[PDB]
């Protein structure tokens, strides 16, 4: 509901500028077409669709931020072109099928907040050969070494390892504090030189995907170690592409690209793994959607040349925002 | 119910040390008595009552935090003294009436999160001769001058005065935008030299207050100005006293005292008020309990000599943390 959260999202130039570039540069995908805008987060995408000369734009807004979208449509003299439909996409009805769907459904590792499920759900309104902006999403994973990060977890949990905090013995809760800290994905950016291998990419094609494909995401991985060292976890980021008729525009949140409000996400292993250069780290990353509009993340990895194995179970609902 | 939040509260030494000091210095209010510990923040207070000699402590904890508490009770060998009762005080039953109730029910501006209503509700368990720790809460408010803070909130707000942000006119939402920014209480510390008059005190006596008294809190005020200049808003903080039989121990969050995780809070006026040294600034601060476990705050302030008046609505539900 807050205009301050809208503003903050609009203020990210990468986000707003890239969406606008994607729409205006592919204006023939939009010119005299019918458009569905699902969940106007920054709230501004319906206007870009009108700047590209859309015939009609249905804007589904879910919160009280629906009468605000109404104020903006009226004061920009676009009442004849933009229709604001309050409610959820799974509960509203559109008077007609659309040529294209647009949205900003990306959360922390692409998937967090589960807005992509509404996005896919909206395809019931898509003409059989319509398009989607974004069209595809690429989750990248890569192993990292970060001894300071890993160490900081114990420093914090070891608060509980004292037999007389104000005369109280806290140490029986040290195991639970360690578990809890290790279950938090870390949202922060990093130096790319911490990456110990080329990333593995998992693509979700939004045109082909069904809503149910997101309830459980299995990502196998095989890493070929570029440097010898202790692997402390996996790092996550994502790219999305808008694949129009004129061109493909990419939005990247990679650590090599300018920083966005998505940053990057790291999941630590319980126990680091020694992998030399040339070794293989294989395993699997399993995302299971949960009742808290988030994901449980299951990671298991082994050094194939050695058999030494590690894992973690994380919940994306309680991340540690480490950046400042 | 995270251990990490327990830990953050526990590590506030002013909070933790003063609770222990209030309890041990009044050991005689605890020695051989029945204690009710309501809704653990840190979870630590039952252990202070045990150190003080209580015969029995019923520790009501709602969150899964009840399991963690249970683990500490066993490892500290206090199973005969401290009994965890899961659930809420409004629901649970207790084997017997208690001699004293202890809690950490204070949020920002003392009142935020409304833990005080559960605290007052627990008085149904209190013997007529009983006590409560804390026993009173002093809210202080004082007028302040801070040009930098005011300009800065108006700066964020000014985003929405743009007639063309990426081609879109936002200016229709500018009034809605500044109003929203000015409803955020600013949580931060400040130099004491910015205060324009002696604070005014509003005392809530928890022993005497009924639960519904806290749904509506009217705070009339009149300051005698000690410096001339623009008044940009009202600063708030709170003291709580533990009025034991042996001594009264004050826990203060005043800007003249060491910093606590409560910091202090400032409500800015939509427009500053000019006032001469010697002039009187009177009005009311009015807190109304809302659905979101917080308060609507309405502040009306007048210079009595002049008729200059500035009134402001606030919601303690989304504060601005300026100590970022």
């Amino acid at each position: 509901g807050y205009l301050s959260q809208q503003q903050n999202m609009m203020q990210d130039y990468v986000r707003t500028g890239t969406y606008q570039r994607a729409i205006l540069q592919n204006h023939t995908d939009f010119k005299d077409k019918i458009v569905l805008d699902v969940g106007c987060g920054s709230g501004i995408l319906s206007f870009f669709a009108a700047q590209a000369g859309a015939r009609k734009i249905y804007a589904v807004e879910a919160s009280t931020m629906a009468q605000h979208a109404e104020v903006l449509v009226k004061s920009n003299n676009l009442t004849d072109r933009i229709v604001v439909i309050p409610g959820k996409v799974e509960e509203v009805s559109l008077p007609e099928q659309v040529d294209i769907i647009i949205s900003e459904p990306m959360g922390y590792m692409l998937f967090n907040e589960r807005m992509l499920e509404s996005y896919l759900h909206a395809k019931k309104y898509l003409k059989p050969s319509g398009n989607m902006f974004p069209t595809i999403g690429d989750v990248h994973l890569a192993p990292f070494t970060d001894e300071q990060l890993y160490m900081e977890q114990f420093t914090k949990a070891n608060f509980w390892y004292q037999p007389s905090f104000h005369g109280v013995d806290l140490s029986a809760l040290r195991g639970a504090a360690v578990d809890e800290y290790f279950r938090q994905p870390v949202v922060d950016t990093f130096d790319i030189r911490i990456l110990m291998a080329k990333s593995v990419k998992y693509t979700v094609n939004f045109l082909e995907a069904k809503e149910g494909d997101l309830h459980r995401i299995e990502i196998p991985f095989k890493f070929h170690m570029l440097h010898s060292g202790l692997v402390h976890g996996l790092a996550f980021w994502f790219d999305v592409a808008f694949i129009g008729s004129i061109m493909t525009v990419w939005l990247s949140t990679a650590p090599t690209e300018p920083l966005t409000h998505w940053y990057q996400v790291r999941c630590l292993f319980q126990s680091p793994l020694f992998a030399k250069a040339g070794d293989t780290l294989s395993g699997t990353c399993l995302l299971i959607a949960n009742k808290r509009q988030s994901y449980d993340i299951s990671i298991v990895a082994q050094v194939d040349q050695t058999g030494s194995k590690s894992s973690n179970l994380l919940d994306l609902k309680n991340p540690f925002f480490r950046y400042t």
